[PDB]
């Protein structure tokens, strides 16, 4: 009933922890008001912590019911396969947290015997025993945002062994299943520029369009044992190895359904009884159980021609408008329905009659025109965290880029390209690392990635408009000069200058860094080139980029 209990141990950090933006001059020349950037760190821990422990309250009914019962018949279509102990630790990112049993992420990658011996008595162990809860710890999360402060967030997980065997119970379940169930709901079998498709068709195929987000108050927290065992039996209408069966079952009942939480230090920190953020079927667990509630929630309101999106805990609907007045009830009642459901609202959500003003996984469809003049939809969203976090990514080191993810997700919008593209792109160039790999998260998955490669990765993921988009909108221009303003950063005038620069001397170098040079910075320079497909393009393999969600669940590929 109550989502945490706590001992009243410290939250413990694992080594010393930054929260203020160090001052170079590389750094600052991207942003000027650096006291507005700060890094979560265990400090704000116990703020958190009342944030997320509350009591939750659940009532079910036939709606609720008559959903379940439809996500279990098309469930029922899925074959999943065990993954062999190999398959497994290939999946494991380099620098997954170790285990406390005496091996790391590289062993396990490596196939050491002693990672694989003991990986092998942890599933072991998983089939004789569904009882004993399951060991994790809780750390706050290091995450870098802009001032107007939020209190870190709580990560819970596993030891690496047990990470491993989720991998082999349940990786194909989680990389297939949701999409069978939710069908074209599944937010994570789409890339951005899919995603605006779905979307911007879904808004036009209405008579007479009405769409909302809803952000439920601290999701995690919010899902209940119940809904956990729910999830579970979903995963079991799965045609399945009966040792999978068997782990899947073992797994939920001492691990996901909750667990004791052991902080850094090994100090017993309490016990929790809700979703935990640091395990493989996080993302899964979540997208399932918050269309569910919410699929109901829609037959309750009565809302009419509905069609969902859904990643995670995040919620868009768009549906035929009954009326101004009438929508506004149908969503109290939608709200209504929900909060018995256990997922009470953050901010009450609210209508809307314009597919632009409506923001789900913090981005919008916005409208742009290429070089033929022609419309042109993308996706974006408010710059400022990625540019808080590009900051830090520049006065320090740090193994995840998320600046590389943003611009592969984001490359259409004028500010990835006008800053984020000119702003690295020079880095590499001074020091001499264009070619060097860099990690970036996409969907909650690790990927290795060439910067070099970006123009063709633009090209197969968004299409060749991306490098000739102008005219933005004047609402979206508007955000990101309000952006710069607020943190300091300089206007298109000096990062065209920059940009220039920059082309100029990915040309004088030619190959790929020259494809660079004339495909992002086409846009930069007042004669155009002609930009035609990139041959390379078609040679990617991006099969599986955007199949599933995988926040919190330790994946790695390529
Ligand atoms: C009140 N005004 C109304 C016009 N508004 C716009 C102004 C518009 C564009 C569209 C607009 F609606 C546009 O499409 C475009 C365009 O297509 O230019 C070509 C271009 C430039 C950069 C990239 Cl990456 C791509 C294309 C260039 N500009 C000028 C501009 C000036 C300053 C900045 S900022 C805030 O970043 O310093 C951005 C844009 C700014 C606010």
């Amino acid at each position: 009933s109550m989502s945490y209990t706590w001992t009243g141990a410290l939250i413990t950090p694992c080594a010393a922890e930054e929260s203020k933006l160090p001052i170079n001059a590389l750094s600052n020349s991207l942003l000027r008001h650096h006291n507005m950037v700060y890094a979560t760190t265990s400090r704000s821990a116990g703020l958190r912590q009342k944030k997320v422990t509350f009591d939750r309250l659940q009532v079910l009914d036939d709606h609720y019911r008559d959903v379940l019962k439809e996500m279990k018949a098309k469930a029922s279509t899925v074959k999943a396969k065990l993954l062999s102990v190999e398959e497994a630790c290939k999946l494991t990112p380099p620098h997954s947290a170790k285990s406390k049993f005496g091996y790391g992420a590289k062993d396990v990658r490596n196939l050491s015997s002693k990672a694989v011996n003991h990986i092998h008595s942890v599933w072991k162990d998983l089939l004789e025993d569904t009882v004993t809860p399951i060991d994790t710890t809780i750390m706050a999360k290091n995450e870098v945002f802009c001032v107007q402060r939020k209190p870190a967030r709580l990560i819970v997980f596993p030891d690496l062994g047990v990470r491993v065997c989720e991998k082999m119970a349940l990786y194909d379940v989680v990389s297939t299943l949701p999409q069978v169930v939710m069908g074209s709901s599944y937010g994570f079998q789409y890339s951005p520029g899919q995603r605006v498709e779905f979307l911007v068709n879904t808004w036009k195929s209405k008579k007479n369009p009405m769409g909302f987000s809803y952000d439920t108050r601290c999701f995690d927290s919010t899902v209940t044992e119940n809904d956990i065992r729910v999830e579970e039996s979903i995963y079991q209408c799965c045609d399945l190895a009966p040792e999978a069966r068997q782990a899947i079952k073992s797994l939920t009942e001492r691990l996901y359904i909750g667990g004791p939480l052991t902080n850094s230090k090994g100090q017993n920190c309490g016990y929790r009884r809700c979703r935990a953020s640091g395990v493989l079927t996080t993302s899964c667990g979540n997208t399932l159980t918050c269309y569910l509630k919410a699929s109901a929630a829609c037959r309750a309101a009565k809302l009419q021609d509905c069609t969902m999106l859904v990643n995670g805990d995040d919620l868009v609907v768009i549906c035929e408008s009954a009326g101004t007045q009438e929508d506004a009830a149908s969503l109290r009642v939608f709200t209504e329905a929900m909060t018995r459901y256990s997922a009470p609202p953050g901010d009450p959500p609210q209508p809307e009659y314009d597919l632009e003003l409506i923001t789900s996984c913090s981005s919008n469809v916005s409208v742009a025109h290429d070089a033929s003049g022609k419309r042109v939809y993308y996706l974006t969203r408010d710059p400022t965290t990625p540019l808080a976090r590009a900051a830090w990514e520049t006065a320090r080191h740090t193994p995840v880029n998320s600046w590389l993810g943003n611009i592969i997700m984001y490359a259409p919008t004028l500010w990835a390209r006008m800053i984020l593209m000119t702003h690295f792109f020079s880095i590499l160039l001074a020091q001499e690392q264009l070619e060097k790999a860099l990690d970036c998260q996409i969907y909650g998955a690790c990927y290795s990635i060439e910067p070099l490669d970006l123009p063709q990765i633009i090209e197969r993921l968004h299409g060749l408009s991306a490098f000739s988009l102008h005219s933005y909108s004047p609402g979206e221009i508007n955000r990101v000069a309000s952006c710069l303003r607020k943190l300091g950063v300089p206007p298109l005038r000096v990062w065209r200058h920059r940009a220039r620069s920059v082309r100029a001397r990915l040309l004088s170098q030619g190959g790929r860094a020259a494809t660079c040079g004339k495909y992002l910075f086409n846009w930069a320079v007042k004669t155009k080139l002609k930009l035609t497909p990139i041959p390379a393009a078609s040679q990617l393999d991006l099969s599986g980029w955007f199949v599933a969600g995988y926040s919190g669940g330790d994946i790695y590929h390529s």
